[PDB]
């Protein structure tokens, strides 16, 4: 999916995930992928 922010923690790109209306936030390379349902 792939959303605008930094992944900081894996967890914490939760909170702008649920902004994406996705399920989960996974860390990815540098940044926040969502999975969606």
């Amino acid at each position: 999916v792939g959303i605008n922010v930094k992944c900081k923690h894996s967890g914490q790109c939760l909170k702008p995930c649920k902004k994406a209306g996705m399920r989960f936030g996974k860390c990815i390379n540098g940044k926040c992928d969502c999975t969606p349902k």
